[PDB]
DNA sequence: TACTTTGATTTTCTGCTGCAGGATGAAATCCCG
DNA sequence: CGGGATTTCATCCTGCAGCATCCCCGA
RNA sequence: GGCGCGUUUAUUCCAUUACUUUGGAGCCAGUCCCAGCGACUAUGUCGUAUGGACGAAGCGCUUAUUUAUCGGCCGAUAAGUAAAACGCAUCAAAGUCCUGCAGCAGAAAAUCAAA
């Protein structure tokens, strides 16, 4: 049976237990506040229950309305203000923000610059350079550039990134000091966030240390774009006046007029790169229009300027969810969350925020069993990693507390409240922080959009498994395609397949199919799609999003079934070397056709929340693995269709082609998508042989300048090469049958192992003199494949 | 002097994904009763 | 003499190799 | 296209806690109440859906309440029929979030050029 819940407890008992890192993996729940509407549904069900929670009460949500917007208001003030603040001088601003080094880096600095990178702008001093070189722990030698003020309050090290003219390199949102600047009232900055716009209402501590992050997190992030992008538009400036030189000398050469106009110096602001783009436009607007359209020269020859793009702009005030942050979970920020004993394995949940001057929420330390009822408990997370208990009481009716009672399921509650393993009342699970986020949620009931409060809080993991006992020895190949979503084969270590698998039949095999019905299924959804598109121009909403939920369901399921697999079978799975983002971009494709970063994505995030790398289950591996035999291993290629044109020469019969020794027979029809006609033409590809040939004398292929041999080769591309069916497969040495899939996964797998092999070595030894070649590989690929088909590798017969 | 595709400027709308900042308590001083 | 409420501060390492794996077409 | 019921995703144990989605199953997709096309003399349709306006949306079983029907409610079945509770249709999976930026697309509209 399937589920990665079973799979889950299946690796947690397999293996021991250790406590996490610094920081260990984290996770999300996101769950809804109690309000009256959820209070009717559960009303109205066919079987009431017994127990009805009560909703929010007035008090908590007015608070809390005034709480968000007088939340967003001081984030829009703070913003703006340091918006202008950016605009005046962006160099101070950036050199402030600059994230400095450690309080504990005191190695002995020996070398010095061999000067005026930057500036430490609080006392507008030059920020000298400083080197220190160290070693890593893989032995690559590494050089650490710090900077550093003569001023003894500014003798810091701040870090620096050479560059070939030096960077900053971090922008943390806790080196600048936020908070003695516009919280404190011993100073004199002109802008004060609480005292103007709460009106005096709201704590000090914990609304200031949030709105801290909240502003230095975006500005950092808005800073860090800045510098990365500034380097970007050097070298595309650098790259674009060589080409536009180019192009202004070709069109000189033709004798045209070409326009006066001048690129500007490389700007800095939004307007600037306006200003350029419209250069550009402009130039390659006249470009398109002379030298492309009226004497047709290729793009190559002849290629366009290139645009300014990626210049950010100032969050949220250079232009709607609203989110009240909290800053953590402890006895300072004065928030908490309690639940009531009833039972040693029951609790009753709760999650107050007292945020306003005129609150009570005191906290008392108790005895460890000193628990009573109708009294709340809640747990204390130190540093030192004792867990103190410890009950909250207070005032249901405080005219200045807030109290959200909270919805969520089965399902959230094993995995975090009440979980057998993962207890927070141990300390194994750790509270970290929260956010109440108040988003619109369409109510069917009232066929409109409402807002809605929800509420997320994170938890950190800090006891994870122990990976050095994780050894998987099997192997699993998987090959993609779009007819089957998946087919697998198992194999050992040695390679032979291991035949532990049920078809239908209930007949041993090595062979699975995973996610199959699939195809009919979008097929006709696609087949309605167009029967509506034909029938009015445009289909109704329900087929805006069918394909893409289906595309995930399935994508989902075949990762939940691999992972079983995997799991079940003590195998380590093998995919293909895809660059990410890899898929089919033509016509009729969609983007719910790409689902194998997806995958990876969703097994690694998984196999990371348990603490363990990637490595132990899922790997990568190497191109030309489906097109092998596994009799011999030939492979077609398509640059090997220069061994087709190489000949091409003629016989009475018509003509004729040899590739490695064996005779081609030239002939055949095309079919191809003729985008100027939007349609398909069938034609013959002899006669059109025949029609280049009439203009020549002895068909000779070198007499062919450029444009009749690109064609011939366009035509020659389809011939006899590799597939008389698109799913059969049939060998050339002996006539070899099977399916193409079944094929393809075993041989992924076996050149998984083939990278790890001492040929493979030998071949990187070589490369070492230098032997960049492409039919090493291949030829490599060939014998090593043979010998193992010679000596472990057994053929079906 | 029939009536397709391509290359291109701008205008709007619907979506969908990448990538930075992240996931804070310990302790030292005022104010006060 | 506690008991809050407000202010300062400081916490982090170095990933290998294929010509294309659905991208080459005639005009 | 719409309208509602909801079960399973922990092994003897841990909230039919109730949130957000996916898939399956269940029911209604009609009314002439109007303006279209065949061709039109061009603010006026004989047959025909190119659009508009209203309405629609489980079945059983156990418990009083208006009549028929004869023995003078002790006779049950038909509707209106309160709430409780059960059964069937009807069954299985998943969730890591916030902020700010940009980048990818897809579809329409105003101008230059071509065999």
């Amino acid at each position: 049976i399937k589920r990665i819940n079973k799979i889950r407890r299946r690796l947690v008992k397999d293996s021991n237990t250790k406590k996490a890192g610094k920081t260990g993996p984290m996770k999300t729940l996101l769950v809804r506040v109690m309000t009256p509407d959820l209070r009717e549904r559960l009303e109205n069900l066919r079987k009431k229950p017994e127990n009805i929670p009560q909703p929010i009460s007035n008090t908590s949500r007015a608070n809390l309305n005034k709480l968000l917007t007088d939340y967003t208001e001081m984030k829009k003030a703070i913003l703006h203000v340091y918006w202008e603040e950016f605009q005046k001088d962006p160099v101070g601003l950036m050199s402030r923000v600059a994230q400095p080094a450690p309080k504990n880096i005191d190695q002995r600095k020996l070398i010095p610059v061999k000067s005026s990178g930057f500036a430490c702008s609080q006392c507008c001093q030059p920020l000298y350079v400083y080197k220190l070189e160290q070693v890593n722990d893989k032995g690559k030698p590494h050089t650490n550039y710090f900077g550093r003020c003569n001023v003894s309050e500014h003798e810091r090290l701040i870090l620096l990134s050479p560059h070939k003219t030096y960077s900053l390199g971090k922008f943390g949102q806790r080196a600048l000091d936020f908070y003695s600047i516009h919280v404190t009232r011993e100073s004199n900055h002109p802008v004060k966030p609480l005292e103007q716009i709460g009106g005096n209402s709201c704590a000090s501590g914990p609304v200031g240390k949030a709105l801290s992050d909240a502003c230095m997190g975006a500005v950092a992030s808005f800073l860090t774009k800045y510098q990365d992008i500034i380097l970007e538009h050097q070298k595309v400036i650098k790259k674009n006046e060589k080409r536009l030189a180019n192009l202004k000398d070709i069109a000189s050469a033709n004798g045209l007029a070409f326009p006066k106009i001048t690129l500007p110096p490389q700007p800095h602001t939004k307007e600037g790169i306006e200003a350029y783009n419209n250069v550009v436009a402009q130039i390659v607007i006249w470009v398109n229009l002379n030298l492309w359209q009226k004497l047709k020269i290729g793009r190559d020859e002849a290629k366009p300027l290139q645009r300014l793009k990626g210049f950010p702009s100032f969050p949220l005030v250079e232009r709607e969810n609203s989110i009240l942050d909290i800053s953590g979970f402890s006895k300072q920020y004065n928030c908490a969350f309690i639940w009531q004993k009833d039972g040693v394995k029951k609790l009753n949940l709760y999650l107050i925020i007292n945020y306003f001057k005129g609150g009570k929420l005191r906290f008392k330390k108790i005895k460890p069993e000193a628990f009573e009822a109708n009294r709340f408990y809640t747990v204390i997370n130190k540093k030192s990693g004792e867990i103190v208990p410890m009950e909250v009481n207070f005032n249901f009716d405080d005219p200045n507390l807030i109290i959200l009672p909270l919805a969520f399921g089965k399902r959230q509650g094993r995995e975090f409240i009440w979980n057998d393993l993962l207890s927070l009342e141990t300390g194994s699970l750790k509270l970290a922080n929260g956010r109440v986020i108040e988003k619109t949620l369409y109510n069917r009931r009232t066929r409109q959009d409402e807002p809605a409060l929800f509420v997320a809080l994170t938890f950190e993991r800090r006891e994870v498994l122990d990976s050095s006992n994780i050894k998987p020895m099997n192997l699993i190949g998987i090959a993609r395609g779009e007819n089957i979503p998946a087919v697998i084969a198992l194999t050992d270590p040695e390679g032979c397949p291991l035949s532990r698998f049920k078809d239908s039949l209930g007949n041993p095999t090595h062979i699975l199919r995973i996610g199959e019905s699939y195809k009919e299924k979008q097929r006709t959804i696609q087949a309605a799609k167009e029967v509506e598109q034909r029938r009015a121009g445009g289909y109704s909403r329900k087929y805006a999003s069918k394909a893409k939920n289906l595309a995930d369901d399935m994508v989902r399921n075949t990762a939940r079934d691999l992972l079983y697999y995997a799991v079940t079978q003590d195998a380590m799975l093998i995919f293909a070397n895809l660059s990410r983002g890899f898929g089919r971009q033509g016509k009729r494709t969609f983007m719910a056709e790409r689902q194998y970063t997806r995958m990876e994505d969703w097994l690694t995030a998984k196999l990371a929340y348990e603490g363990l790398p990637s490595k132990t289950y899922l790997s990568k591996t190497l191109q030309y693995t489906s097109k092998t035999c596994s009799n011999c291993g030939f492979t077609i290629t398509s640059a090997d269709y220069d061994r087709v044109l190489e000949k091409l020469k003629k016989t009475a019969t018509g003509w004729m082609t040899t590739i490695n020794g064996k005779e081609l027979k030239v002939e055949g029809q095309i079919t191809y998508y003729n985008r100027y006609k939007r349609q398909n033409v069938v034609k013959d590809l002899s006669v059109e042989l025949d029609r280049l040939s009439e203009e020549s004398v002895n068909n000779d292929i070198s007499s062919w300048t450029k444009g009749r041999s690109g064609e011939a080769l366009s035509l020659l591309k389809k011939r006899f090469s590799h597939r008389p069916v698109q799913e059969k497969f049939v060998c050339l040495n002996c006539g070899f049958e099977t399916h193409a899939a079944e094929q393809a996964a075993l041989n992924i797998a076996r050149s998984w192992l083939f990278l790890r092999s001492q040929e493979y070595k030998k071949y990187q030894t070589n490369k070492t003199t230098g032997n960049t070649d492409k039919r090493a590989f291949v030829e490599t690929w060939q014998s090593f494949y043979r010998k193992k088909l010679k000596e472990v590798w057994k053929p079906a017969v």
